[PDB]
């Protein structure tokens, strides 16, 4: 779920998830996808085409068991779907704290809704 | 400070260090130096150690800065019981979550209240 | 900002840089490119350069943090643009200090105005 | 004299040499020889030393020519006195810069007179 999403965040960036991903761009926090802005922006439209592979379980809602190893995220094993759900929330945390180094300002809090392009498809 | 302590002992071993480390041992979170249990009593040893050379500043409660980068520690420049004070602390961190392997819940002050006898000089 | 880059010449040269800096050659302290006069003229010319690559900061204006280290401007870790910001600023001090032998005095004050050639690209 | 000693000490350590050394240990900025405290104080000691051979001028008060030459203080030619003296606050600016890493505040004076043996003889 959310919970869990947001947990491995913060543990692999270090920022919050809300105050720093929000609404990030124009698929970062917010609902749907656009063509991402920069390469923070594509982590979240990556992600989301992660989730929309995922039927038979809510990737918005159900809860899942993971743990932090050696600075690492691993996902329990679980549910063909809760460890796919579990490997999408991973592979984004590790994106986001990958390009940290080209995070803008001027794309939190929606500056860029307005102008967000039409997406390709996933 | 123990502020700073604590947020570094999370970010480094995903354990929060009230319940995991509050009363290990004969070191860990406890007052005074004590020969240590195991591995992990031995860490919170040497960090007792690392604050005993620091007179020009108070450990438990002068405040300093630093950074979590690449998932790593990072201490921010400083005078010399500060900037010495931020290693302390990550030294600690970085030890317990390397002996976590052996952590074990019977050395909890909690679960037994271990006989500590009187520590070796640093 | 010039704040930073204007203590970084003052550390590397020893000199003032609006006294030495602030309208020399075709390309020092003045704005636009120009074909570069002398090796000096040519430092500015580099930074004028490396301030067109950065688009995602403010060059001018951005604050960074530095330290001066064993005699050496060592650039605080930022983000991308503010650190390369940073090594722009570094380079052209350094620069400067190394064409300090062929300084000419006659180049100062932007009286090389009415001789500047249109440069090279970067 | 103090005025190029000062500039020396901010050129090579980065440092204001009032607030940093202005009364520290029981040797740098203050009258006399102690026994030093440490490193930092060392220098100053030796410092001292280093002035009490120079009988044919005034150490604190006589001018001298230096340059900042490629991030190195390089003494001007003068007569035996002065350039030694030149020499010696050289050396002094470089001493404290290489113990910069054991430099603690904790040895200044704050206007409390320490504890200070007697030197031993040069
Ligand atoms: C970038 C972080 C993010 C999402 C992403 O990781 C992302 N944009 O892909 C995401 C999200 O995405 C899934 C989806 O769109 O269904 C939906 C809703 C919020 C979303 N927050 C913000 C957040 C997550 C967890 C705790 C606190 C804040
Ligand atoms: C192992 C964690 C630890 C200490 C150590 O790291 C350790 N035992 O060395 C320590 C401590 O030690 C310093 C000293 O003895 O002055 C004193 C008091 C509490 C101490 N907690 C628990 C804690 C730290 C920070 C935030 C929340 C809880
Ligand atoms: C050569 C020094 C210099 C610039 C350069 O280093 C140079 N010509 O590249 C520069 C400058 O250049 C950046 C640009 O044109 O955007 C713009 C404005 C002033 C500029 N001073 C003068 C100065 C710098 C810092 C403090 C005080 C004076
Ligand atoms: C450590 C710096 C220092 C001295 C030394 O370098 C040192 N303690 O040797 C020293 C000093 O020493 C020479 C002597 O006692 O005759 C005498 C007086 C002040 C002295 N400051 C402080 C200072 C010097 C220059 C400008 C501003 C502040």
């Amino acid at each position: 779920s959310l919970v869990e999403l947001g947990k491995m965040i913060l543990q692999e960036t270090g920022k919050n998830p809300v105050t720093s991903y929000g609404a990030y761009g124009c698929n970062c926090g917010v609902l749907g996808r656009g063509k991402p802005k920069d390469a923070t922006d594509r982590c979240c439209y990556v992600h989301k085409c992660c989730y929309k592979k995922l039927t038979d379980c809510n990737p918005k809602k159900d809860r899942y068991s993971y743990s932090w190893k050696n600075k690492t995220i691993v996902c329990g094993e679980n549910n063909a779907c809760l460890k796919e759900l579990c490997e999408c929330d991973k592979a984004v945390a590790i994106c986001l704290r990958e390009n940290l180094d080209t995070y803008n300002k001027k794309y939190k809090n929606n500056y860029l809704k307005p102008f967000c392009d039409k997406a390709l498809p996933c």
